[PDB]
């Protein structure tokens, strides 16, 4: 934060020379100086480079609108205006709102103006920065000595070695600086709640419109057993979306919780839906709680929003109808809702509290945020009992939490702030609506096949674009209206190979291969379906990134239609196996991985197995103790039928949960069997294209196994 | 890791000349180089330095013994040397084990040889570096483009933002770079035991003489979480040391696990002191089983071992006598027990298998190793099912771990291989030894009070100190012989205040004082009890620290001997109350605090209310549960007599647990509510030295209130 | 007081390389640095030279008792030892009464030891200061805008004068940037006896042993009108 950028050549020597003046003392003063020739080219310094902390320029030459301007952009950047024609009655109210500094022409006055221009970039520092993270990096400056935990001693240990020398050098001073614990006393406690970071938490929850906030670093995990500890007392029934992530299936292995299911819907690739409306009615959950033995009313409701596939409710629906005193909103994949207002009605914080009920979101800051790994949020609206629920929240947070990754949280907080916080989530959005826009425009005067882009046709203007039960491109069968919408931030391709009608065609390209091919060339995709490859466009993602993608894809359309050979095309994979795959090339391969898909009716199998629950013989907390008690036994896949699972089983594909533990596959819920054994076959062909089970244990001679109840 | 030392100043231009052009070479291939004046200036260098990357020499000069010399202190360091007139029949056998590259001196081959060099230092970089560390490193190099989580996308959305900017600036770019997600498939998943992390655990587990081991990123918190529920169901008893971190409670709170406690001793200071072996044996244990409703034979054993004030068992009779199938020590305090055969037979991984059991270590390797903050660590040495186990492991464990902490982890235990991480741990061994005698000739030599070390008298070789029945330093009554041991680590200092035989002085200094004092003079102690203050003497304290923190101490000495003005002596504790603090000495602060103290007589209320445990109506899971119910009431302290307690009250000092949720004070734990109460009286007369008891709430009234069951 | 005193010329590089990137990294903190020959040398060098801040020195050389002989001659004058072969243990307890700090001797510390030294040198600085004139040269160094008494406002309409500039370059920008009032509430009052004046006051009393002290900006003329005045109603003798 040492850039100044100082815009004239005015031509007389009484501004000239004093400009050089302080241009030399700025310099002694540690400060970059940077010269714009024109306002356009100072507009564009500032756009592209967040360093700049400092304007200078001539107040005859230009007006204040210049100042205007660059607030647009950065309404904290400071500005310092030269006088000397205009004077205290050529300002209007409007423009002494601006964050302008006035200044003289004067030769040896470049000393006092440097230090006003130093103490106004502190100010500026000072403004912009979250009290959390200001208050750590001014202990750093501070240099003390720590007899205390932890035992690097500020880097000190790491310095004292070798290989820990090495380590020191990656990661800098500054990181090792910085880990401290709660025996600097100055921060405060993250547990405690007490100095920094109750300031922190408070700033959190402002800037993310919610009554409480809570900073986690254990992730969303973590913050999703919080929650329902504290929401779900043993013996209770809970409302649990079929697509949870595997937390809540931990925390149900964890507390003995009747779970009933939400039941969400799913599309031809695979791709989950959401649970439709007629779900969250009063009628069909006193019903499913009549049938489901040891159950009552819920206490507790967790929906995912959104879904991996960025579809998001319309939560002010959900908040109307459940009729649950308390709804938590599992949102790790969705952080930035508060920040744009095409996201309203969406998200759990959403408008004010709704009588008689706790609304909480759960937040993975580090998933689409700019936060370290581990950083997650708790958003309460609602009433609570805050010592209770602090318990709940000491449960499950280490004593020793790491500084940097709370800090980060803070951080990304204040990254959201004022007009560049606004400009970086609207340019997110925008670039991704442009490179959808692209991938239409390149599928469209593509000769041959081309990669698709899963979204509604004709999209225009930024806006998180309603699932409608006329249009066919989302492939979902009979879907309420005004329910679902896309985030346009999560950008899902599509390959060849599935028809329209939700039939697969007789060639196909495989999205793992796509996958490979692109990291192969430097490109990591978040994650990859059958046909289906997810590109998240984040506060992240610049316009490199994304023409370089755009390269990559055309490239690898390229190579296809060539049908190059897999030594050259896929080195790493032919690395894997180079016996298999020697003299093979990309196109066999391909149509090899894309038959057995088609033969085996993958589509099918996999909608089918997900569209029938598995019977529910105990609760997930009964058949994990049981486990515990070693009363389980290791039985062939075969077998599984009328046997009660003790672990969760969780294919990939979908990535979703298939079997809970405690559950029973009977006649009627034989196909997710079929669905399995299929996986286990298909997996059984390709090196570097393995079957992926979580819960089934590979033996040596190539059979799966599951552990069930004995 | 680039500087290499060229030693020799000869005398002859054709050795001369190339080691110029050499220096050269190495110069344009980014090394930096030193020149030592001598043998011993040499050695001095790498004993300082650690980034000395290599040695060049002339065979002539210096015989191989000096390699010999340089090995003794790295065995890995690449040494080169020139031959002239020494030739392939001038090497033994011994002297060809050591890392020697041998050249010859010609002009014109510089580039050769510096070639040469940069690949042997390669060499020696790849093989000091972890596999899973040296695999991210390689990573980040690769530079590749994500559009996966996390959301900042190796650092770029920082440096978008302006305070992104700032932020990014202070943790640097190869921290943010480093920060990736499983989504990167060539690191493999710490979940999944994959790739590179597999590597890492049995890397692991090689150097910390464990069978198994597991990285945990949420701390000993979490790893004694896992421990726990893998090893007690639901409906077991379990047998808790009573001196437990707060993590077991939870726990407890978490699954209904009934407790039965064993109970350790405790001295005039509040220091705790061991479990006696007596409540060790089969029939102890049987007889309160007996008596505890819905109590069986224990299932699970846990004991904290070291306690924090640095006393470890001999775990051999533990191991030997306690009749549990499974033995949890939680060793959070203790990760370097492996690298010192002072500890052996100290800790839980000494030895082999224990027949017919299961040993875990519990190690929080970011506390007394060089490890980022949460970097956590199990141990296993025995026979565990490995499946059920991975599944208590991931129900704790985040899906998006912070790859620096594991890293972190990894390069703890590559620390501390070889010479160079011998020399670390005896060299920290050895400078508290020394700290510790000088405080001892310092007491000595002092006309008047001076701060004492709390150790045996005539600590002469560096071991863990028994303590005995017969000396009276520890002052723990009739303590069993051979079984308790002091680690010369961890140094507590005391101040004047109490008397040998426990009982007060009429003059004292309380050490709260003196760690602010610290604390204002940029010294950060670990923790402070009522007269005693505990030092890490971890890998990460020098000389120069050591140093420093004996010239603060005769500072404060010296300004309270001078009864100096708080105003100046601790500028922050007046600013805390400034009207409180006018005009008042050091002195008369220090003494009013002391008086407070003696009159309630806090160390013996403190030593009786820890020596009669409360009675337990229930086990903490329910008392949790039904305070999750809504089911308690908040009441004060006077009233606790017959009221169940619904929260864990935890009183500093001593800063252990003295109530457990569901337990219960009767008449014969009436002191227990008496030290309370005293505590609240004691934090109403000092601002900046208020009371602090977890599980009471000060009510505005100044009186405090605690939760208990309706 | 800028004036950094190294005194060994050493002969080998683990210790001399450190000494050249801390006398660097000092120089880059704005200090000057004399390199006395022998101690004898030094002893003379802070004898005559009174901004003289600091003296760096090698403990494997010189004992502490050459701190001895620089703190009689300036007990607050701070004194940076560099260890290598002695430790903890070589210290007593009288030794350990001077202000000495310890440093070692490693490649690449330069710059945080030099940040300690320019601490150091600030609480030198600060420690010898009295109250006052140290909370006026704090105010001097904030650069606040004056709209009140004196009408110079900090000599800045000396500067907008050709006589007053030349009045403004003979005594110097601090002496009218320290030309203040009391509506600079910061500093107190000298009538009132508040704040920084009140400390003062008692500083005063205690140099110059006596029970109450006030200082007096008219000359003993006014303060002698003072106490006969407090002492001697009218119609006495
Ligand atoms: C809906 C939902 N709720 C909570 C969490 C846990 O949040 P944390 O991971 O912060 O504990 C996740 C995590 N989802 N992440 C992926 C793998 C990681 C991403 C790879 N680029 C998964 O596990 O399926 C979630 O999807
Ligand atoms: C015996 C024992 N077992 C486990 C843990 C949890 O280990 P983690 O903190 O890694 O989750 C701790 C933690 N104890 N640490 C101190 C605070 C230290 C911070 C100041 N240097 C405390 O909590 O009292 C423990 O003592
Ligand atoms: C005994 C005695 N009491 C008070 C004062 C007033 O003290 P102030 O002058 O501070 O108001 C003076 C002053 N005496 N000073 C000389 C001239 C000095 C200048 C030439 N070097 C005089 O007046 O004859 C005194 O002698």
């Amino acid at each position: 934060m040492n850039i100044i950028a100082i815009l004239n050549h005015m031509g007389v020597y009484f501004k000239e020379e004093p400009i050089r003046e302080l241009h030399k003392a700025l310099e002694a003063l540690d400060f970059q100086i940077v010269y714009p020739n024109d306002r356009e080219d100072l507009l564009k310094l500032i756009d592209n480079n967040a360093r700049l902390c400092g304007v200078i320029f001539d107040w005859d030459t230009y007006n204040l609108d210049l100042c205007e301007e660059i607030s647009a952009m950065n309404e904290h950047l400071p500005v310092y205006a030269f006088a000397n024609t205009h004077s205290t009655l050529d300002v209007s109210l409007n423009d002494l709102r601006l964050n302008v500094e006035f200044f003289e022409y004067a030769l040896g006055a470049a000393q006092d103006i440097a230090q006003k221009i130093r103490q106004s970039t502190d100010a500026y520092i000072d403004e912009i920065l979250p009290p959390l993270t200001k208050a750590l990096f001014n202990y750093v400056k501070e240099g003390k000595y720590t007899f205390c935990t932890p035992g690097h001693m500020g880097g000190t240990a790491f310095q004292k070695s070798p290989v820990g020398s090495i380590f020191y050098d990656f990661f800098g001073a500054n990181a090792m600086k910085s880990d401290i614990s709660i025996s600097v006393g100055e921060l405060g406690s993250l547990l405690d709640h007490s100095g920094p970071h109750k300031e922190a938490e408070e700033y959190i929850a402002r800037t993310f419109n919610a009554e409480r906030s809570y900073m986690v670093t254990n992730g969303t995990s973590t913050a999703n057993k919080i929650v329902g500890m504290y929401s779900a007392p043993a013996g209770s029934t809970v409302l649990i979306d079929r697509n949870c992530h595997k937390s809540l299936t931990h925390l149900m292995m964890m507390s003995d919780i009747t779970p009933i299911y939400f039941r969400p819907t799913r599309n031809a690739y695979g791709i989950l839906g959401g649970i439709p409306k007629s779900e969250f009615q009063h009628d069909t959950i006193a019903e499913r709680v009549a049938q489901t033995p040891n159950a009552t009313w819920p206490v507790h409701a967790v929906v995912t929003n959104s879904t991996y596939d960025g579809l998001l409710y319309n939560t002010d629906y959900i908040k109307e109808a459940l009729d649950v005193k308390s709804i938590h909103f599992d949102s790790a994949w969705v952080p930035y809702t508060n920040f744009s207002p095409i996201y309203k009605g969406l998200c759990g914080m959403s408008g004010g509290r709704v009588e008689g009920k706790v609304i909480y979101e759960t937040q993975s800051t580090h998933k689409l945020l700019a936060a370290f790994s581990q950083a997650s949020m708790i958003h309460v609206k609602g009433d609570i009992n805050e010592e209770t629920f602090n318990e709940a929240y000491m449960m499950h947070t280490s004593t020793s939490p790491h500084y940097g990754i709370v800090a980060s949280t803070e951080t990304a907080a204040a990254m959201m702030k004022g007009n560049a916080g606004k400009r970086l989530i609207n340019g997110s959005i925008e670039r991704a609506i442009r490179f959808r826009k692209e991938i239409k425009r390149l599928n469209s005067e593509s000769e041959g096949w081309f990669f698709d882009v899963w979204q509604p046709e004709g999209i225009d203007e930024a806006k998180c674009w309603p699932l409608d039960s006329k249009d066919n491109w989302h492939g979902f069968k009979d879907i309420d209206n005004d329910h679902m919408y896309l985030d346009p931030i999560k950008v899902t391709l599509l390959t060849p190979g599935m028809q329209k009608d939700g039939s697969m065609a007789d060639t196909g390209i495989p999205a793992s291969i796509v996958s490979k091919y692109l990291d192969e060339h430097g490109i990591i995709v978040e994650k990859t379906g059958p046909y289906n490859m997810l590109f998240l466009f984040s506060i992240g993602i610049d316009k490199t990134k994304a023409l370089s993608l755009l390269r990559a894809l055309t490239d690898f359309k390229r190579s296809y239609d060539l049908n190059l050979r897999v030594k050259n095309m896929l080195p790493s994979l032919y690395r894997e196996d180079p016996e298999f795959y020697e003299n093979m090339r990309i196109q066999e391969l391909a149509q090899g991985i894309h038959a057995l898909i088609q033969h085996h009716n993958l589509p099918d199998l996999m909608y089918r197995a997900f569209e029938v629950l598995p019977t529910m013989v105990m609760n997930p907390h009964a058949a994990f103790q049981m486990e515990l008690r070693g009363q389980t036994e290791e039985v062939y896949l075969e077998e599984m039928i009328g046997k009660v699972n003790a672990n969760m089983i969780l294919p990939y594909p979908p990535g979703v949960p298939l079997v809970m533990p405690g559950e029973m596959l009977t006649e009627e819920s034989r196909p997710v069997l079929e669905f399995l054994q299929m996986l286990c076959e298909i997996g059984a062909h390709y090196p570097g294209f393995e079957t992926d089970i979580h819960g089934a244990y590979r033996q040596a001679d190539g059979r799966y196994t599951v552990k069930v109840i004995k």
